[PDB]
This record gives structure tokens, sequence and C-alpha cells, in this order.
């Protein structure tokens, strides 16, 4: 019994070694450059910090309305101080060839504006959800992309989150059997004192209440989990008339949907209840519980059958996939580099907007709203 | 250091000792005699086996339409063969003073008449849920109870299940804060080859589909967790038109409600997907997840807040409270012995039936139904 | 679409129906009669209540040194008052052919003599663990069983518990790979004021401390999970010198073992810390976690690998296998009826006692003790 | 009912906003500069990627023996190509004032060498665990720090991991009661083909097997969880003599310890079994289960009592504390900036080395090894 070759050949003195094994995503290059517009809560707590983990993305320039703040951040992330644009001279980015695309992290109402604006600046557009505050503005955004022959991608991080991906895969492998009932809930207690929440209370700025904000996850999720689109929709909303927070936007709203397969779904969103992100998919073989379902971190899914609960979550020492944020950034970057369509196109973001408007209409009229308008998810869910 | 008195006084030879510490409910007496009506699935799998752990209840007689089966069951539970009754000679139980009550475990359409004949026979009545198949019949049962001066109790085992009572208690202790959103789901794959499910597919016998059968748990649970009644309901139901199972009763139905406190709820029942029994109660301080929520066994609850999940379930060595079945049985017994009302009276069962009829009515018309009819829960939830 | 034959043939009036689907063990007969010896804590809290779910067992007689208590217990379980025995007139059970066996639930030092007198009385014997307080006495019990041509079974409920048998099965199916490390812990806070614990603090009656009482589960479990016997043990024990509870028996003791396969294990038992019952079995493919591992209820197992945790526990509506207590009771009954050996014979109980004596011997000398004495598990683990 | 001031004052046109709320650690400055020596598996998968999240640390220079690789990394992390040292001219760092400290991520045997070497280069030292391969080399490292009046810190990330910190806090708050039994297990299947594992198989390079490598976590953990030091130690080790992997170092080893408080602990480490990081702390009120206990990610702790399991883990949307890696880096950085002692000093790393040697001695001799040498954890655990 003797030691193996490798071990026996290791010098007992300081010596160089080969490239170590990768048990986590390693940085490769930094060829794609982003222009981030809107230094808000998401842009600073989740997005910018997300670039560090990218393999193909960098922060080349940032666009802000607050010059003093924009100066402080530029330092932290080391972006060229001379590359700190504003809303007035945002259009001038078309002069910088090192600015491949822009990432719009502005209030919902301002999405369409800077999207078509950037498209005429010859840049790729990564717009946050919800796409826009109007089906029309969504289509105009698509038109600008086509006209400029550029890429339009919506910020659906769940489309690039490991656990969410595992959930879809397991369903496509038929581990749940025939799908028949989906249940979604997304909630967070609205704080009017938080600067980021203030515009969300303004209807012309947000476009809607909790649905447009977080209920969209359940809606979108119900869609890619089931792998199909709603053909009919019904909904109801209610808000405490005495709560100053919901004068213009809805607090909570409940929507029921039917699909071509015969599958049904019921879900809700809320501005008056604590943190909730839970999805449930019922097949005739098993039931999947995603909880947390769409968190920034610590997602956890479980396939349940009588006597069993098979849970999956990110490992404790290894990282077989990149976090949703970095994976999202690089996804646009490498969709361009390889001339490939993006998984989350403007047509997909436009689909949620229509459905949401159809849902509001259903809650407004109290009648079923037909949504069987032949939409097709290009490239699968 | 020396040994304590107790240990040092134990004889080393065979000797009598004290009553031991009780770590689970001990039997006490079998003073309250039941007559079980309908030796079917729930009866033979859950109720009859549930008598063993009772502290005041016993099986005195059986009522069956299958003499061969009754004879076998009677022998299995030491019942006197002379105490076997036909559905035709049922009324003669009035002649046996050793029969204090009957437990009706027949198809839904037959609960009313046998409860009424039981009262005419001067016996107390325990009746399974759903109470009956018409509001009118529920009232006739209540009128007969009062006319005979005997008690009327509906089989809501979840009203005597330790984990459900624990969820109710943490809610009343304001551990979730102000309640805003409740979500329920109760499902099971319908198998037309199971004899018990055969009458469930007949509208005339079942009185309805998945809502009457298992959706009632979500409905009833939403009411006792919130501790209040709904003021209006909305709903929609769908069933694949080609599925032989749902020609007369509904498969899947979704109902949402609004309560006087402002709270909302969305729930669903299914005959088309596998085992699901899950309740979530969202407050503005924390979120409660009951899953399993209403199982015959293994219920599990969890209070969730960012970074935490405090779970509760039955201990592994001790049994602080009796199981739901034995408890329910003794509950009616203790109520007559002590001359007190029951927690699940006929009025409670009637309220669920009225709400279910409202829900079916709301699904049928696609319009909301006002249910603000002033039902008051006597004794609390 | 029309209704299936079954549903359409159900009468709408009161009518007899078929035997229902069984979703839990149904009673069958009570052919095997037991005489319970020692109406203490385990007997009244677990064993007597366990007879209800038996399919072939019944309580025929009681043996107690507290006539007042026996009279009460007899009435609680419908036992014939004439079937109450003294520890002095115990031998006269030989005169009752309706008594097939006895279940010895007395302090450890008294198991041997009453098992022997039981055999002399021509009865089968179920004896609680630990089998006895000396290896020699275990052999005398075995010799008496053989001399009387009656069976000898030790109360190892975990050998008939669904979750433990499920853990054994996944192990034998190589789901963990090659077994290398097993960890066990069994603890409970000793309370000298509980009558049952009083003899446990007396060396002469208990035969030892925490190892004899509950550490035996870790020991016995390590053997059936690994499916092999230890070839040597090592150990150390410690007990606060000023604590009146541990003047004669040990509080905490740690023992580690090596098996012929190469596998190792380290476990411990405690009278000083709260409820703990946890087993982990490390293989090179996956890790098994049993926690609760040996509870009277709610056992839970999980197979863990990076990114996964597949849990198993008893279902919420169905009961595939009978509870451990009822199962253990019927097991001896089926063994004599069918003329077969039991899974927990006297030899099995004797092996644990020999191993425990080796462990105490290893702790006492601080030296390792060779236990490679060729015990062979008849019938498998 | 009107909208609140904040919301109503938000311009519906592009405008600048204030600094957003922080729900996650924000980058502040980058004043402290690190010199990372040893571009291995940890340095590249966990450490370097860890700087991005720091608030006070940057990568100023890297030391490697592989020039080609060192060139590739420098690009990825953008370190000055002219600042790529090697083992020969490592000493020259003393000339760069922008190099505040060095982080040694070299094989165990080479820890002492470059530590004292860097101390004479007038730099602060952050050495990875285990400190060194000799108690003596540990003391020499301490001497160099004192002589150079610099800071010596060991890489105990668990000392700066949220969940591990929560575990200590809860124990100090007495939520477990009086501590009496700790159980630890740390395992990973050794792969001789992995370049990083090859030196670990060499005794003069690693200093020991699984204990020195990962068993140290259980040892260290047992120490800060209990908040005290071992006074006595016993151990045993075994390795398959036919396995080429363990010719020089131990595969698995089991060690038992006793503390001044009377608390006991049993734990093990393994090179032949799958991923395992589990700690268990038993008090007389509750039991704590850390599993994962010391993972790079996804740690999970739980306080258990009969009927309860209160779990804690990182939130799903917020990040109230920085990850162990970044927190570790900045900790040295800010320990210098504020002239404060470090929580993980060389004296603490030296303590584990002694205990480990004492443990090996115990396993070698098979006798108890006294470790009551008056060590004192400066600054608490
Ligand atoms: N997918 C996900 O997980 C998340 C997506 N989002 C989305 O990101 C977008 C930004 O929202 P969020 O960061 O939370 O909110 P914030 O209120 O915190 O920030 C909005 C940002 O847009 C700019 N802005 C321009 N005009 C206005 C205006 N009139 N009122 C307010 N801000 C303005 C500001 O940049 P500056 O001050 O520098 O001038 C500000 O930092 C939204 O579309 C939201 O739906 C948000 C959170 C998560
Ligand atoms: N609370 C709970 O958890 C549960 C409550 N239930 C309730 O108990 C009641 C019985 O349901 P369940 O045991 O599942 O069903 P089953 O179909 O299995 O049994 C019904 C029984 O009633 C008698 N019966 C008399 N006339 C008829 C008839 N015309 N058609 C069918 N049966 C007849 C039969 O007994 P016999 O042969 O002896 O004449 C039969 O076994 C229902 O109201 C149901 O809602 C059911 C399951 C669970
Ligand atoms: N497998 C399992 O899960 C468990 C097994 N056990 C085992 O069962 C056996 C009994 O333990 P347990 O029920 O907890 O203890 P108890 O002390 O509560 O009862 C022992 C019983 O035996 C009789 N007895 C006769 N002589 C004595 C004596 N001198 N001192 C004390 N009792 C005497 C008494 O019955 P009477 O008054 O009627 O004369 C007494 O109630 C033990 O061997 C124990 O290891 C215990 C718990 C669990
Ligand atoms: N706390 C924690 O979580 C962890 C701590 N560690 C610790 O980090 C240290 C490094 O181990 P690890 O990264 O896993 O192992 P690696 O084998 O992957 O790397 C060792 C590094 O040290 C340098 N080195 C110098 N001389 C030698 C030599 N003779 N043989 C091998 N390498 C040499 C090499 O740098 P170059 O090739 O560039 O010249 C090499 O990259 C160890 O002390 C280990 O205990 C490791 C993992 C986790």
């Amino acid at each position: 019994a003797t030691l193996p070759a490798g071990a026996s050949q290791v010098p007992t003195t300081p010596a160089g070694r080969p490239m170590p094994y990768a048990i986590r995503p390693m940085p490769e290059d930094r060829r794609f450059g982003y222009a981030i517009v809107g230094l808000g809560k998401y842009a600073l707590n989740q997005i910018l910090p997300g670039f560090a983990g990218c393999q193909h993305s960098r922060i080349e320039a940032l666009v802000s309305g607050n010059a003093e703040k924009a100066k402080i951040v530029a330092a932290e992330y080391g972006v060229d101080p001379r590359k700190i644009y504003d809303y007035s001279n945002f259009d001038k980015i078309a002069k910088d060839p090192k600015i491949d695309a822009v990432y719009i992290i502005l209030p919902n109402s301002l999405h369409a504006e800077f999207a078509i604006r950037a498209f005429k600046a010859g840049k790729h557009v990564m717009c946050e959800k919800p796409m826009a505050t109007s089906v029309a503005d969504c289509q105009r955004m698509i038109d600008a992309a086509k006209a400029a022959n550029k890429k339009l991608m919506i910020g659906y991080r769940c489309h690039y989150d490991p656990m969410n991906r595992a959930a879809v895969k397991l369903i496509r492998e038929n581990q749940l059997g025939k799908l028949g009932m989906v249940t979604t809930d997304n909630s967070d207690v609205m704080d009017q004192n938080d600067p980021a929440q203030q515009w969300r209370l303004r209807r012309e700025l947000a476009g809607g209440g909790s649905l447009m904000d977080i209920g969209i996850y359940g809606l979108n999720g119900t869609r890619y989990l089931l792998g199909e689109e709603p053909i009919e929709v019904r909904a109801y909303t209610y808000s405490d008339p005495n709560d100053e927070r919901f004068v213009e936007v809805e607090d909570r709203i409940i929507w029921q949907m039917r699909f071509r397969s015969g599958a049904l779904s019921h879900g809700a969103s809320s501005y008056s209840t604590t943190t909730t992100s839970r999805f449930s998919v019922q097949g005739d073989k098993a039931v999947l519980l995603m909880d947390p379902a769409t968190g920034y971190y610590q997602n956890l899914i479980s396939v349940q059958t009588p006597g069993h609960a098979n849970q999956s979550m990110m490992p404790q020492f290894i990282m077989p996939a990149n976090n949703q944020f970095s994976a999202q950034l690089d996804h646009l970057a490498e969709a361009v580099i390889n001339n490939k369509p993006v998984r989350s196109p403007g047509e997909e973001g436009m689909q949620d907007v229509r459905l949401i408007q159809a849902i509001y209409e259903a809650a407004r009229t109290g009648r079923p709203v037909n949504t069987d308008w032949g939409y097709v998810r290009q490239g699968g869910y």
C-alpha cells in the first residue's frame, strides 16, 4: 500500500501549482459594458453588486439625476467620473462605443421613454419589470428595438434563477403528472416612508398596485411553471378606503385563470401583509411547493407525495450555477455575442402587461375577460 | 452526595408501585354509548378505531344495510350481535337506554332524515360533514334536535385537533399581527373504482363536488383561523367536459371571500390533483403555514418571518392532547354529561352549507353573492 | 360523457354497501392472549394503549403488586377481575390456557426471574429491554425458553417501526454508498421525583445508567443500520460528583466502535440533557439523518446530498404500516401461530447486554475491549 | 382619505432621488490592501471572489509560483501586472507601502514560513487554518508579530459567519439551559485526483489527516459554542490499510472531550464519507442543531424541544450581515484602523494546534491527555 503518484510528487518546498478545480462560477472576461440608468433601491442593493459575480459584464457608465450620489457610487464601483450621465444628456451615450447596452431601473412609467430613447442611441436595452405602464408603450419599445436592430430584454431574474429553473425542469420531466391547480402569493408590507415605495403609490408612475409590482411574479411564474398561456381570466381587488396608502393603487387583488390544457390557477398579491413568496403546482402524481419561491436569496423547493417531501436548494460548499442577477446580466451580453434571441424578450414582458390589464378589467367589471389572443412564448419558458 | 429518598426507598424485590406519570391521555370510563350508522370508509378506517383512545365513549350498536359486514365488524369491536340494526328497524334504538347517541356516517343526502329519526328516537346526534345537502334540511335537523331536547353535533374533527387549536391560539395572541390574506387548498385524486367515491359523483347523493367534500375544510378553516364570517363570496368552477367522473359534480372550483375586518381569502378544492391540505394566514407581523393543515395525522405548522421558520408538531414521546377523532367523540359525551353546548353545533354545520350554496351560486352566475346574514359563532372559534 | 357503472348503480335510498378500501390496518382477531406484568409508566402509557391497534393480540390478564391500581386498570381495559395476579401467585397462570404469553415490563433486575417463571408456567415471553442486568441471566432466560419450547422476544419496538425499517431498506439498497461513519445520541433529563425513574437510579435494579436505559437505542440502531456487529469498543463516562441522581449509575457516557467492514461509530447517552434521539449514517454517496430517530411517534428521516434533502415520514391521511407498539405485539403472536422465529429473539437482547458490559468495561479501564465473539443475526437486521 | 405627502410630491417626470434604503451591506471605502499568497482552490473559489463584497478591503497584489496563471488572475481581478510577486522575491513586498497585509493560503507546512517572513517585511498577517504544523511554529509566528508589532489573524471564517454567530448568541442567552453534550461531524470524500487534495495526503505538508483539515471545525466549534476550553481529551483513529489515500494521514478519527463546566463532547472527521457539517449542542432546556453548520453557504440552525423546531437562516430578500468571507477580510482591516485586537488571533489558532496534537497523542497512546493548560480566549469566543 503506497501513496498515489500525485501526492508523492508534491514538493515539500514552495512551488507553483496548476489551475485549481472550479466548484463555483469563475470570472472569465469583461467584454460587455452596461449603462445603468436609475440609482434606486434595486440598482444599488441587488444589481450593481451583481456585476462582481458576472463572467461577461461590467459597469461602464451610470445615469443619475442626483449628481452628488452618482459621484459617490462611481467611486465605490470605480466607474469613470467623466462617464456620469444625467437624464438631459442621456442621449449622448450614442457617442460612446464602449457602452454596449443600458439597464433601465426607473419607475414603471419612465420605462418606455428611456427604452426607445436608448434604442435611438444605438444601444441594447435591458428594462426592468414591469415592462411598461401601457400595452401600447410596450409595442413602441419593441418597434424601437426592431428599427435599431437591437436587443430588448426585460428584467425577469426568475428566468435565470437556479431553483426556479430546477422547478421548470422537474415539471417538464413530468414528476408532478398532469398539471391542474397552481396557487401563488406574493406580499410585502408597504412603507410610505421608504422613498422607493412613494412612486409605487402613484398610479400614473406605477401603473398599478401590488399586481404590477409583485403579483407579476405569480402571474409570470404560473405561466412558465405550467408552460402555457391563460385563455380566460377573472379577478377582484379590495383596499381599505381609510388607508392613505391605497388611494390610487390597489393593496391586494386576487385573480383566477384557466389555461388551454384545462389547468386552473388562483393567486394574489398584497401590500398590507408580511413577506410572502410562495408558489404551489398540483399535478395528479405530486405537488411542488416553492417557498421561498422567488427570493433574492435562499430559495427552497419541495416535491410532495404522501409520506415524502423531497427538498432542493443551493448546496453548502459548491455553486453549480450563477446567481439570478449575474446570470441575468451576462445572459443579454452573451445573447449579443452569439447572435442569439434572449429568453426574456420585450414580447414576453408585453404579454404580462396585457394579462395584467385584462386582470384589472376583470376586477373592474366583475366578468370573465378572454385572453385567448394567440401569444406564443418564443424559445420556450 | 447520597441518593434521594425516592430512589433509596425502592424495594429490590417484586413490589407494588404507584400510578405512573401520565404522558398521554389515559382511559377513564365508557359511560357514553354510540350507535354508528353506516359501516363505510371513514367509519371503519377512522371512527371505530378512534374509540380506543376515548376517555368517556364506547360503541354500543351498529346500523348497517349489509348484515354480513356488520356481523364481522361487530365481532371485531366486541359489539353484541343483538345490537345490529337495519336501516328499516333503525327507529327501535329508542327502546335501548344504553344507546345515548348515534353517529351518522352515511352519504350526505341521507344525513338529515337519519338525524331526524334519531331525535325522534330520543337520542343525541353526531353527524358527519357536510351537514346536509340543502339549507332547509340543516334547519330541519336543528328543529328536530330542539324538539327532542337532545344535542346536535357535526363531525368537524379539526375543531379538536391539537395543531389546529394551536394555530388558532397563536393567531388570537396576535403573533401574525393584523390578518389580511388567507390561502387554502384541499385536493385528492378522485378514483371512481373506490366504492366510497361512487356516491360522491352523484349530485343527488353528494349534494355537490369537491367543495362539499373537501373544499369545506378550507372554507371552515378560513373562518376559525380568521375568527370571523365572510360578508361576500365570489367563485368560478371548471371540470374537463370529457371526464366521466365529473358529469354531475364539480372537480375544481375556486372561491375568494371578503370579511368584515377587511381580510380577504382565496381558496380551491380539487378532485383532479393529489393530496393537498395547505392553509396560509398572512398578517402584517408574520405568516402562518399549515401543511399538512388538516391531515388525519402528522399536521405541521410554521410561523414565518424573514430569516425564521418556527415549526410546531406533535412531540415524539409525549402526547399532550388526545387525537382529533377520540377528542371529537368524547366532546359530545362531555357536553351532555356536564350539560354544556358543543363547539360544533348544527348551526355551525348549517353556516358552512349556506356559504357553500352561496359559492355555487356565485360560480353559476359569475356574480358576487352577499353573505352578510348575521351568523354568530356561539362559544367562539 | 356519462357516469361510470359504479356511480350510476348506487341506490339513492338507504342501502347496504361493500367493505370499504382499507387505508390503515384493520382489526382481524384477538386469538393471542397476553398477561401484562408490571402496571407502570411504559405499560399504561404505551403498551396497554397499543393493544387496540393489534390485529391478533389481546390483554387477557394483569400481574401487579398494587391491587388497587390493577383493579382500576382492569376495569379500564375490560379485563376480568378474576384475572389479576400477585407477584407471589404469578406461577398459577399455568392453569389458564387462555394465557398464551406474558409481557414483562418490570425493572431490569427482575426481567430474568419472571421470564423464567413464565416459561416454567408454559407461556411464551415478551420481555422489555434491556433484556437483563447480567450476561449470565440473559443466557438463563434463553435456556428456560428452549427448555419449555416457548418463544422468547425482547421489546425492541424500533424493529417494527415503519420509519426505522424504511431507513434500513434504503441503506441495503445502497442509497448511501459504502458506510463509513455512524453517529448516535439519546438523551432525556432525569427527574428523581418521577416514580418510574426511582429504580433507574439504583444500580442493583437498573443494572446501569443512561447506556442501559436509552443509549441502547443508539447501540442497537447502529447495529441494524450498518447490518453488522462491532469487533471492538472504546468508551468513557462522566457524571457530576455532587449530583444526587448519579451516585450509583452513570449520567453521560460516550462509546465508539469499529466494525469488520471498516465502518466506525461514535455515540452517547445522557440523563442530563433534554430529549434527543438522532442517528446519522454517513456513506460515500449520501448521508442519512434520523431525527426523531426512535420516537414513540413522529419519526422523520432524510437522505442528504449537496443541494438536496429527501425527507420521509408517516403520511397524513393513510397509514401503510401499523404503529411500532401494535406491530411488536402482533409479531410475537404471528410467530407462534405460523411457527416461525421472531425478529427480536433472546439472543439479540443478549448481544446488546454483552456489548454494554464491554462498553462499561472499556470506560472503567480506559482500554479498548475486543467484542469479536461471533454473534450472528438470525433472519437479518 | 388622501395620499401621503411623500407619494404626492414625487414628480411624474425624470428627476433625481435621495440615497435608497440599505437592505444589504453597501460598499464604503477600499483603504486596506491585501497581498494574497497562494492561488489555490480556496483562494480562487472563495477568497478573491470574497473581496467584491468587502467594505474595507481590496486586492493590491497576489503572490504565485505559477506565473502564467498569476497573469490570468491579475487580469480578472484587475491587479497591477507589475505587482505579481513570486516565492523568491516575496520579501520585496516590504517596499510597497500600499500593501498593508498578506493572506497566506498555502499548504499547512508552509504557513509558518511566509508568516514570519511577511512579518519581517513589515506587513500584517492573515494566515489560513490550520495555523501551522507544529505548536512551536505557531509560537514563532506569534513572536514575529510581536517583534514587528503587527497583527496576526487566522482564517476562522466561522468566527464571522452570521448563523454561527446567532448560535453563540442564543446559547449565551441561555436558550438551551445548562450545556452537557456536544456532537460534531465534518466529512468530505477525498479525491486524490484533485491537485488541492494531493498535499493533504502528505504528512509533512499537511501535518495530519481529516482532523487538521476539517475536524478542526468541530473542535473549534465545540469550543466557541460551549464558551470554554477542554481540560481532558481522548481519541481513536482508523483508516483502511489498503486505501492508498491514507498511507501517511488519517482518514477518520473520533475524539471525546471534557470541560471544566462538566460538559462533554464527542465528534469526528472523515475523508471517506460524503459532505457532512453538523453540530449538536445539548442543554437541559433545549437542543441546538446546526446543519449545515459551517458551510460556505446555506447554513441552517434549529432549536428543538418536544413539539417544536425553531429554525433560523439568512433571509430571502434582505442581508442583515455580510458573508463570512468579506466579514473576515474587513475584520482584520478594521482591527488595524481602530487599533483593536482581532477576534481570531494567532494565540487562538495555536490553541487548536495544541489540542489537535494532544488528540493525536491520545489516539496514539490510547490514554487520556490532560489539556488543562490555562489557555484563555482573549476577547471571548
Ligand atoms: N426584478 C426585481 O427583483 C426588482 C425590480 N425592481 C424594478 O426596478 C425599477 C426601479 O424601482 P426601485 O429601484 O425599487 O425604486 P426607487 O424608487 O428606489 O428608484 C427609482 C430610480 O429611478 C430614478 N428616477 C427617475 N425619475 C424618477 C422619478 N420620477 N421618481 C422616482 N425615481 C426616479 C432614480 O434615480 P437617481 O436618483 O439616481 O436620479 C431612482 O433611483 C422598477 O421598475 C421596479 O419594478 C425593483 C426591485 C426589484
Ligand atoms: N371528517 C372526515 O374526515 C371525513 C368525513 N366523511 C363523511 O362521512 C360520510 C360517509 O362517507 P364515507 O365513509 O367516506 O363513504 P362510504 O361510501 O365509504 O360509506 C357510506 C356508508 O353509509 C351507508 N349507506 C347507506 N346507504 C347508502 C347509499 N345509498 N350509498 C352509499 N352508502 C350508503 C353504507 O354503510 P352500510 O354498508 O353498513 O349500510 C356505507 O358504507 C360522508 O358524509 C363524508 O363526507 C368521509 C371521510 C372523512
Ligand atoms: N421500549 C421502550 O420504549 C421502553 C421500555 N421500558 C422498559 O420497561 C421496563 C419498565 O420500566 P417503566 O415502565 O418505565 O418503569 P416503572 O417504574 O414505571 O414501572 C415498573 C413496574 O414494574 C413493577 N415492579 C415490581 N417490582 C418493582 C420494584 N421493585 N420497583 C419498581 N417497580 C416494580 C411495578 O408494577 P405494579 O405496581 O403493578 O406492581 C411498576 O409499575 C424497564 O425494563 C424499561 O427499560 C420503559 C420505557 C420505554
Ligand atoms: N477556511 C476554509 O474554509 C478553507 C481553508 N483552506 C486552507 O487554505 C490553504 C490552501 O489550501 P487549498 O487552497 O485548498 O489548496 P491548494 O492545493 O489548491 O493550493 C495551495 C496553494 O499554495 C501554493 N503552494 C505553495 N507551495 C505549494 C506546494 N508545495 N504544494 C501545493 N501548493 C503550494 C500554490 O499557489 P500557486 O500555484 O499559485 O503557486 C497553491 O495554489 C490550506 O492551509 C487550507 O487548510 C482551504 C479551503 C477552505
